[PDB]
């Protein structure tokens, strides 16, 4: 038994490997040009951080990293892969003649071994909303093969949160629940289950981007450093929050994004996921709560954006959050492995 | 003792009346161009009718109409009229020098005693949906004072019905009610009282006007004939219909509106409030469904509609309509003396 | 008993109708000044509630009454007339409050409470504050009141001051010009126009405005809650002395009002002045018959007298000079029937 | 038990957790045709039903059921191996139908049922017909159905016919032709690229089409429910023969099915062919690897063998041949992982 076994099902692992073998899933990571060339300005402007250095690329996919820690100049890169993407890997190092370079390790970065210690590790191991996936966690695991004072490229992420208000997105979702609302569908009463929908049907995080406008309050900061944390920091993340609100009106939710840095020898350079910024495959992600809290300008939103990794490699979210003022309250929560692609 | 009281609570018709005792009520219903215009045309152009004749105005309000059968060669005008209103209509009378022709007899048609019977009774008893306000029973009434073979202008009215769809209208309805579905406004749970807040909203009849393109099949027609009904016939009112859906999607409720027609010797003339026809001061009246029922072009839409009177001066209605090709099935129950005014 | 005697069966009928539907509840829930400033008032004065025996008169939805149970109090009597009391049980039941507050059906002047009290709330303040005169109703509830308890709110200022407004003025003739016809359809109506504008002056105006139409410091009239009876409330003679500020037409009086929550921490203030932001209750503004003339320096002196009908409401009568120049004015209200401005 | 052998475990768990979501049950649900035509079906056969003992395969919500109660049934079991049968109870009970409707949690190849039954209800149709493989599931159930029983739907037609679509054909290689390129930020990604078009041609296509792409009339492969053993289902030899009414070149195959209810009142049909309104099984297109130029006249002959596998799909073997030229293709698909294109 690896840590990875013992953190997942049988059944989610099957299916996430099983994703990231298709070529068309690698495909779509790496024409997301932002992500992909923001990667490579990252590694080549910190050239140094690799030039002659081992590395390990933990969850090398197409080997796409690999190839820029190579043009940056690396001596050594263990490109460890679990899904069957490691053979398709292999052939572009062998047809980009880098086999004196790049050495495609097959398997779970839990459970191979590698000849040595690494100066450094490079990953793409982020999900929506930062953290599904349970991708970071193995990112820290492989510090197990990393040497003292070695780096992380990412280095660290920050998750911000921000209240929104959009009623039409919550009524969309309100508009689904409300089917078994119905009395008499095909002469059959389904109102007994109205309850039980709405629950489904708001435990879905809404992927998809929005208008900055619809942000109530200045984002508040949650940091990893990819550095200091350990695994098991990741399991239950606590993240408070208190929100100086801006504009009067209803808050149907909290929004999230995430940034990480690379924090390079030269420049750090950042990966933003943010509104204000150009879009990327991870979007930006929304809890709707059941009902709105009404609040005014000037009023503080105070609460705890509560997650708990799960054993299908994501996370369950408890979001509490209260207009401190009046004691309006909500509580909500949320499975990340169910998000509603919108 | 009165016909009237004894339908009547005390309470309603007190506010009833103050209400038409204001002379900016009256002057809303007189600036409706398309009622007064079309209730002139019918008298006058019918003059035959009015020629010599004794005319009975079952509420005359500001007299209008009264005035309108006295053009037409009315020798005898009563004019009878139960709010302060009275007192101005007289006031009219005398400045237009027809102190001979019109009486103005201040009181409930119900109560009043009149001098004589008559040819012809004239009108304006028309509600929201045709039967607020409960005057048809008054205009009714009021033939134990017509001679037989009398004439009543307006002699007939058209009730029409159809199935609409507007999402638009139900999701506004429904978000007013959302707001007992707070577990914690300023830290109070309201949401026991969820079902309490939509069955209200959901009781108020709409009054305002719309696209004809949201209706979803041909309206169908009920016909009060009042030369024949009684006064009686309105306290029940049973609607049947069978619509047969001429576009597929949600039916979110029924619309209502009326005719009315004065058929007289020389032409009949129509006063329309359709949404194919001008805006008149009725607009229509949209009474939604809690649940919207889904149906197909060529489905049938099948129901009652039933009208209760009640002693507030207007209905309790109750619509029950299913779609038959699937027996899906929504009933509703609407408060017809309390309406949302949504018109701007 | 007290409130059958004052009031007009028919009007009673209507008023404690118009309270039983949740939506004129959830009008007043949702004006968040009001609401809010009851609550902080309440939650912030924790002292004046904490293990306290409270009567909420007019409970409504019981909103109030939860106020006084997020600040502890140990006890609430909360009586409601309208069918509405029914919804407020619901909500103290599905509260998990049945242990501290008492729902009680009637009226105040009806029911009887099986204990005295240390502090009364209410929120019984109508158009220009009296309008409804349920102010009665929170007089009358102080013979529950133990010696030395408190009121919630406190105090009340009714606040006049004149001002111009020739748009306003001018709308009742071009409304009432409409009877100035000598033939629509055939009929001349003109000799009802002066009844015409009679009836829309005397319609109290009900929408907000720009301060700057104000011409003088607003006269104000106090009723001490914890001092005050309910025939106090029956004859309101508020006599005015204007020291004009600026120079111009004076088309009438202009009302708000403010309440005060005087509480043991601290004292909280509910204001619907035109310089604060909006409430349901707007501002009123009487019209004069005939506009005055004032220079700045001048002083417009009279007296506004409510007297109380057994409608809810008040007869109101507005007579005002200018000293300089004697030009007077009068004018005679039915806040009953108010005209709803504001667009 | 007969399920658990013929699916592998990972397969089920995502499987019956698809089922146990009430959005998931809606979307069959507001499928107007195929609910709507099930309750015909029902409604006017309802001598098949009064005082009739019934079988619900897979009940999901229950809504069969209660067309069964509405029909007049006397007895309804009904069988869901989901957690939607806990929200079916809560239904039943709501409909007051606690004596009429029985929900039995589980697989119907697992539960106890006590008495044989006098009709089996059922909805279990797949992408073409087949897949999930629940029409295994309802064939075993009639060990469960009296010898004078009977099964609604009654019999199965699964269509086949040959379609061109350049535009469907030479999407494929503009996808794959991602990967035909030297220097995509600076690596030679050319060698993957048989790779990547190798893995969108084993993807049969589920959208719908405009009917004037087919070349030929359909051949259909019925089954019939009453007479069928499960085992007649892991491997379906389909041959065809089309009788080309078009000239030009054939793409692929095209699939959809009917089923027809064939009670003692009437036969009501449900198809979803592309000349029918849309149902929620579009229609299925499978490409050949090479297309093949036809006359109209002449005839494309060939087998489509569907071959059950253990994740509750096919693969698809599909060989053609125009008989007047000898011009051959083929291909072979994964019916489990569909592209949706729709
Ligand atoms: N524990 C693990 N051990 C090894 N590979 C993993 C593990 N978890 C995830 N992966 C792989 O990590 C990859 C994550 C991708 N987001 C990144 C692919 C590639 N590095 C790129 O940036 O394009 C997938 O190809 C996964 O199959
Ligand atoms: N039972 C009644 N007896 C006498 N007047 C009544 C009665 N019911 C209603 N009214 C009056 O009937 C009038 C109805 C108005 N719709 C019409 C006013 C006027 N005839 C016009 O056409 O402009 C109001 O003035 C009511 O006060
Ligand atoms: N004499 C009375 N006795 C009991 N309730 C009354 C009386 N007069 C008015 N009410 C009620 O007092 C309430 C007054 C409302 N302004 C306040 C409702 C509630 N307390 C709130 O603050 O939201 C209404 O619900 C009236 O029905
Ligand atoms: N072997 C099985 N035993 C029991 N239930 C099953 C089995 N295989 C599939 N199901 C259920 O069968 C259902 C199939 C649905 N197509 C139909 C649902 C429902 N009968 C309806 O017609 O709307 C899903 O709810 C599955 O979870």
């Amino acid at each position: 038994r690896s840590v990875f076994s013992e953190r997942t099902e049988e059944s989610s692992a099957v299916q996430y490997f099983q994703f990231y073998g298709y070529l068309s899933q690698q495909q779509n990571m790496m024409q997301d040009y932002v992500r992909t060339g923001t990667y490579q300005r990252a590694i080549l402007q910190n050239h140094t951080d690799f030039k002659d250095k081992i590395v390990l690329d933990v969850g090398c996919g197409s080997g796409i990293l690999s190839f820029f820690a190579a043009q940056a100049g690396a001596r050594k890169i263990y490109a460890v892969e679990a899904s069957t993407m490691a053979q398709h890997a292999e052939v572009l190092v062998k047809s980009n003649n880098l086999t004196d370079r790049i050495v495609v390790i097959p398997g779970k970065v839990e459970e191979v071994s590698l000849p040595e210690q690494v100066d450094i590790i490079i990953s793409e191991p982020m999900g929506y909303m930062l953290f599904n996936e349970r991708m970071l966690e193995s990112y820290l695991h492989a510090k197990k093969y990393l040497k003292p004072s070695g780096n992380m490229f990412p280095t660290i992420g920050d998750v911000h949160l921000a209240p929104f208000t959009d009623e039409q997105l919550y009524m969309e979702q309100f508009t689904k629940a409300n089917f078994w609302y119905q009395p008499s569908f095909h002469g059959v009463d389904l109102s007994a289950l109205r309850g039980a929908a709405v629950d489904e049907y708001f435990r879905q995080p809404v992927v998809d981007t929005f208008d900055i406008r619809i942000l109530m309050a200045k984002s508040v900061k949650y940091t990893v450093n990819f550095l200091e944390a350990k695994e098991g920091d990741l399991h239950r993340i606590e993240i408070p929050f208190k929100f100086h609100m801006l504009h009067s009106g209803l808050v149907h939710g909290l929004a999230f994004w995430f940034d990480v840095a690379f924090i390079g020898s030269i420049m750090t350079v950042w990966l933003s996921t943010a509104p204000t910024e150009p879009l990327t495959h991870w979007y930006q992600v929304r809890c709707l709560f059941q009902s709105p809290l009404f609040a005014k300008a000037g009023d503080t939103l105070s609460g705890t954006c509560l997650l708990i990794a799960n054993k299908r490699q994501s996370y369950d979210i408890s979001i509490v959050a209260q207009v401190d003022q009046t004691g309006s309250k909500s509580s909500n929560l949320l499975d990340l492995k169910n998000p509603f692609f919108r």
